[PDB]
């Protein structure tokens, strides 16, 4: 089938600005969030919206130098965001890789932000604990460097 793993994050930035900083503005913030194994991020479409394609590229300790993914869906009623890997070396081991954020407000001027990944094998791979734990540290780094970017620069 397809296997999946999740994490939940308390945040104070607005749910739109959170995902905007997380991948749309991710051109600097994702490199700064994972400065060892990531080296760069770039857009490959009319940006920001659904059906935007995005490059992400990698450094030391890395199985593949690059991957491409899409901004796949967004639902600002309960701010769910889909984003999915479409080509590049992550799909050498896997048939498809995908991701799911969910964001809802609090009574305290913030948000609760859940994040998740989905891995579809070529009917063989088990999914490695390495990307479960690195996925936590990488997504955490983004949710921290995004709030620190918007601490310095909320006017964007």
């Amino acid at each position: 089938g397809a296997i999946t793993y999740d994490m939940e994050i308390p945040s104070s930035i607005s749910a739109e600005k959170m995902f905007k900083a997380f991948v749309l503005d991710g051109d600097t913030i994702i490199p700064k969030a994972l400065p060892h194994a990531i080296t760069g991020v770039q857009t490959l479409e009319g940006d920001g919206g659904v059906g935007t394609i995005k490059l992400t590229t990698f450094g030391e300790g890395s199985v593949h130098k690059s991957v491409k993914h899409r901004i796949d869906g967004l639902d600002k009623e309960n701010f769910t965001y889909s984003y999915s890997i479409i080509e590049g070396g992550a799909l050498d081991v896997f048939e498809s890789i995908s991701y799911h954020i969910k964001i809802v407000a609090t009574p305290d001027g913030g948000c609760i932000c859940k994040n998740r990944s989905i891995y579809t094998p070529k009917c063989d791979a088990q999914v490695s604990e390495e990307e479960i734990k690195a996925g936590k540290e990488r997504a955490s780094g983004i949710f921290k460097k995004v709030e620190a970017y918007l601490l310095a620069n909320p006017d964007c």
